[PDB]
């Protein structure tokens, strides 16, 4: 590593922190400047390897860092000033923690001598973010910067990945010092309980259970994002069907005959059927979240549960397993793969009768949508995008109906193609997320499947897309409503509208606001499409036009995401029919 | 009070909470719906007295409630869903606490049985907001709703006003119960240390000090917002000049001969002079914040300090006073006014020599600006707005250069005409704040003096302005930069630009983005003005056109806010000359 400073020569704390980032392999930050972080931004300009993407609001900054992180496997880095800068990161951090996204957040702070005095732009950010980050730090000495950054990146990326925040007082940024880069990390506790490689004692007991079962199911989630090859090989050696959580899409290719697609509340009927009637549940890298389980005692009630997780706090949290393995699923699969490879003819595994039993359910209840006259079905739009991009686009989304359809109707080949807020479910995620994805993946098609409710929340980032000259494609499914809330309104509150309409009550038939004009304000080419016939061409034009593009897709507002298990329900409660129409 | 329910008849917790609001005199909420707050929104629709203004992002919601609160003296109410809804309020709460703004925030939460399980859209909001609210609550029983709401509004509005958050679990919203409205508030500690009326022992000692002083100064702040009459009478009985904090503008009319205008870092030279050389400092409703004091030992170092504050934790926090009074400044002035009225001829007060000494400073160093050819001076634009509105507009602002000029160059007659984020200094405040102001004041001219950096952050609220048909006027001082950061960049970092340019580096002379097109997207009439000559007419057109209006005012980017005391400095360090030019 080549420094920009002599080994014996003092420099500012701000300059130490930036070098600390360079030494971690950081190439991009998302930083919005302010009083308490100016020094860091000054140090940033004199770096040649780190580029800064300036957002227009710091919530854009964080979600952009998440996009960056989710679409690459690298940690996302964002920087903010004290006070209002810092607090605007809060939703992103909470989002990153719940979805296990590696993130390092750096915030400026008032000078140390003023911490606690309610100074200009002061917020006890360490206090505020304690329950919503993996860990955080207040830097109280310039001597500590090398050690804290190293710890921050280590903690953020190791074990169960998560957000780490580092608060840096202005006077520390200014203090001249000589950094020492060979300090030991002060993480003795965390480091002592980092999971060991799985030994064969546990792994052969699982292969034993597989060979003894008649109806096995793979329940696969966000823990498997780095184990696509391993899981691939595991399936071809067992022939066990694969259900997936929303966070796990793409781990196993959605367009394969062994794929049961997504399970859960808006999961496919056949996936939930498989899990309902399975005798062996192989839960790899999941957290038995309420959205997939529903009522707990009814979830895989006839199943022998095997649960592999890198977090011990997750094992036996919601459903208590029969067999458990604590550690990396990649290694567990690698180990299980060898056992299955060696004893292949010794086992002669055949799950034909079970796989077939599922194949009839896949036909009796496949994913379906209605086409009404010339109106665009949102589902069909996503199918056309899938066909035209050849299933190879990076997709980010907002939250709601459109998010579920983007999950249901696009066929993700690899993981890290699907970027979405699952745990927290934060609106205004898709657009800034797309920015991060595109900066991390300069040669890939990046499409933000967004809703008009979500899109508008962080519309200011269209300024960012244009200025940063990024080829973000926006497929806006415009249905004039907060659809997800409207669906629940329709089915539980006698269709009584409670502030879910997003258009203008005066001109109730006019599309409002005009999303094309937002795009024009930022010099981004845009088109609107209303007839289904024009769709195939409109989307093709979006893809072909160089640089950013917005396509406003008008959809009938009364479509419903199906299937649906009402919250806290069972597989028997599954709703497969109906909409907000007549 | 007429209820919508029989006294003996059960109803939902959601319906109890809404009635609790009606019983408090609530007429407006700012609420964005979601999964965990649907029930509240359903209960809201069946209320006939409370209207809901739906924002497009919940940070808009909070700042709108702040606008409402700041421009009326009533508490502002906002409602949000769990998780991402709740976290998006965070900047508003922190803002409201630092500026002492009465606010009640209600958030939905996951059902009680799931608190702590990282459920769908769960955030420990009570944990997160503890250090940034006056108080908060987790409701654990439907029986507690009447008592908690009453406590919430009491705490939010009594003593030193502030934000209070009430977290309400979904199952509590659904539970049927019969509310009891006569419960005693469980605030024995808070209620026992609520300040008593000031007795004459203290007040005559102050009048004694006034008559003994030769160079007295009134240092007046946000504590005086409800004491404009009392302070008015106090001045006409003493003839003591009035300096003001940013939060206190309008308490004493800026356009009066006894007014020293604003003091502090961007305060007038004569105001800071007065305070520097005063022998008696009358600090009424201020908090000796670093922005006005600078280096503490040098601030009024020759002055006898009298400090009246409703918060005992503020008295002797930063500067230790000689004499102090703990309580309401309105009552203290009322008491002091009688003493001064009775002993008028007995004292024969005359501060001519001191007032005159200040009058020469007011001439030697008045507020000034340069006009460059045909380009618009931002200062002059605000002067024209002042003249044309007759000084009677409600003004909200973003944060930065434009905020200081809106403070310096508009002459506020009454308090609660000036709405601005002072303590936290949050960008994207001016626009949603204006919405709250206009909903609270349907017949007043409401103008948001905003900057292009700040404006874009919450540009989505233009959808809100239009749909809610509110006559918000937006005077956008567009200088293509984060000006305040740029000014500091110019004077401390050799003009080295560190991510402060907001336009497009490709088309560097084109105004970017096009703010008129944002306004058009939301069907809001808009015009751009570049030549100074067209300004008088452009602004007049903004005022005359019914409904919302945006005026894009182009300004040379290298203007500097003056005067300026570099942070942590003295009156001797005052900078009165220069800009970002040649
Ligand atoms: C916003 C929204 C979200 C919805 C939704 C509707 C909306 C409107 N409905 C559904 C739905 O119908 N179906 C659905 O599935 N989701 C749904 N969700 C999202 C859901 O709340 C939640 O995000 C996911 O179900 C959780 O994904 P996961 O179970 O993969 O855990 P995830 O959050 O991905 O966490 C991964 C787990 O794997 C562990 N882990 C991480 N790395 C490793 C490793 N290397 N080795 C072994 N363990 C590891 C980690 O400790 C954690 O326990
Ligand atoms: C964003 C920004 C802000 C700037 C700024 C530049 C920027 C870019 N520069 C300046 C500047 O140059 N000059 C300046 O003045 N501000 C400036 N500020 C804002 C500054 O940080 C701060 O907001 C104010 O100085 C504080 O206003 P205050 O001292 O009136 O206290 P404030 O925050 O209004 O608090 C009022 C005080 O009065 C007390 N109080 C409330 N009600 C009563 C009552 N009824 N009776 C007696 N006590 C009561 C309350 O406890 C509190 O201690
Ligand atoms: C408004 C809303 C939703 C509607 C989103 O509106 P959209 O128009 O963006 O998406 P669509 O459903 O119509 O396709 S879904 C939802 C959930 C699942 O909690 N919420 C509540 C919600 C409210 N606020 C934020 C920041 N995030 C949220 N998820
Ligand atoms: C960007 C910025 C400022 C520039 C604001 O840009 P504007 O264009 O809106 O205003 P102007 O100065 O050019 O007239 S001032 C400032 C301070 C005083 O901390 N910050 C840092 C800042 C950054 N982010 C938020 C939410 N609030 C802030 N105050
Ligand atoms: C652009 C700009 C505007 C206003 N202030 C500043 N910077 C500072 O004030 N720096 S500072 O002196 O260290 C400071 C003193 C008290 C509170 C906060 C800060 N601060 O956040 O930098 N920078
Ligand atoms: C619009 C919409 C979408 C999804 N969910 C919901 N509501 C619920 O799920 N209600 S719920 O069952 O009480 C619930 C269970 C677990 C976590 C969170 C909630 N919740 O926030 O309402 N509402
Ligand atoms: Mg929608
Ligand atoms: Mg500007």
């Amino acid at each position: 590593f080549i420094s920009r400073f002599a080994p014996d020569q003092p420099r500012k704390g701000a300059d130490i922190l930036v070098e600390a980032l360079e030494r971690q392999g950081v190439e991009t930050v998302f930083a919005y400047p302010g009083g308490a972080s100016m020094e860091i931004h000054q140090a940033l300009t004199r770096s040649s390897s780190i580029r800064n993407v300036l957002p227009r609001h710091e919530q854009g900054g964080v979600f952009a860092a998440e996009g960056y992180a989710r679409s690459s496997g690298k940690p996302g880095i964002c920087i903010a000033t004290s006070g209002p800068g810092a607090t605007n990161l809060v939703s992103g951090l909470a989002d990153a923690l719940l979805d296990s996204v590696p993130l390092v957040a750096i915030t400026g702070q008032v000078p140390r001598r003023m911490i606690g005095t309610d100074a200009f732009q002061e917020t006890p950010i360490v206090e505020v973010t304690r329950s919503i980050t993996k860990h955080n730090y207040l830097v109280m000495d310039v001597e500590d910067i090398p050690r804290i950054i190293e710890e921050a990146f280590f903690l953020a990326t190791s074990g169960r990945p998560g957000p780490v925040l580092v608060d840096v007082p202005k006077d520390i940024q200014q203090q001249l010092a000589i950094p020492n880069w060979e300090q030991a990390m002060r993480l003795p506790g965390y480091m002592s309980r980092m999971p060991k490689p799985p030994e064969d004692s546990h792994l052969e007991q699982i292969v034993r259970l597989i060979s003894e079962s008649k109806k096995p199911v793979l329940y696969v989630g966000g823990g498997c994002l780095n184990s696509s090859d391993e899981l691939g090989r595991f399936v071809e050696l067992t022939g066990i069907p694969v259900a997936t959580t929303l966070m796990g899409l793409g781990s196993y290719p959605c367009d394969d005959e062994l794929s049961l697609h997504m399970l859960g509340m808006h999961g496919t009927v056949y996936a939930n059927y498989a899990v309902e009637h399975s005798d062996l549940l192989l839960a790899f890298g999941v957290r038995f979240d309420d959205r997939v389980t529903g009522k707990l005692e009814a979830f895989a009630s006839r199943a022998k549960i095997v649960h592999i997780d890198i977090d011990s706090a997750e094992i036996g949290k919601n459903k208590t397993p029969h067999v458990s393995v604590c550690g990396d699923v990649k290694l567990a699969l690698q180990g299980m793969n060898k056992v299955l490879e060696n004893r292949a003819e010794e086992l002669k595994l055949d799950f034909g009768v079970w796989r077939n039993e599922l194949n009839v359910q896949k036909q009796k209840f496949p994913l379906s949508f209605k086409t009404f006259g010339e109106a665009i079905p949102p589902q069909y739009a996503i199918k056309v995008l899938d066909e035209l991009t050849d299933g190879k686009a990076i997709i980010s989304t907002g939250v709601g109906q459109h998010q579920m359809w983007a999950a249901q109707f696009y066929n993700y080949k690899k993981p890290r193609q699907w970027l979405s807020s699952g745990g927290l479910g934060a609106m205004g995620f898709g657009l800034p997320a797309a920015i991060g994805a595109s900066v991390a993946n300069p040669d890939a098609i990046v499409v933000d499947i967004d809703g008009d409710g979500s899109f508008i929340m962080n519309v200011q980032e269209l300024a960012t897309i244009r200025v940063e000259n990024l080829p973000v494609k926006v497929l806006l499914l415009n249905n004039q409503h907060l659809g997800m809330v409207m669906q629940w309104e329709d089915r539980f509150y006698k269709a009584n509208r409670a502030h879910t309409f997003l258009g203008d009550p005066a001109q109730e038939d006019e599309i409002f606001p005009n999303m094309l004009l937002f795009a024009a304000a930022c010099g981004i080419p845009a088109a609107r499409v209303t007839k289904k016939a024009d769709l195939r061409e409109a989307i093709q034009t979006m893809l072909d036009t160089p640089g950013p593009y917005l396509l406003d897709v008008i959809c009938p507002h009364q479509e419903h995401v199906l299937p649906m298990i009402p919250s806290g329900g069972t597989f028997n409660d599954v709703i497969t029919e109906g909409d907000g129409r007549i």
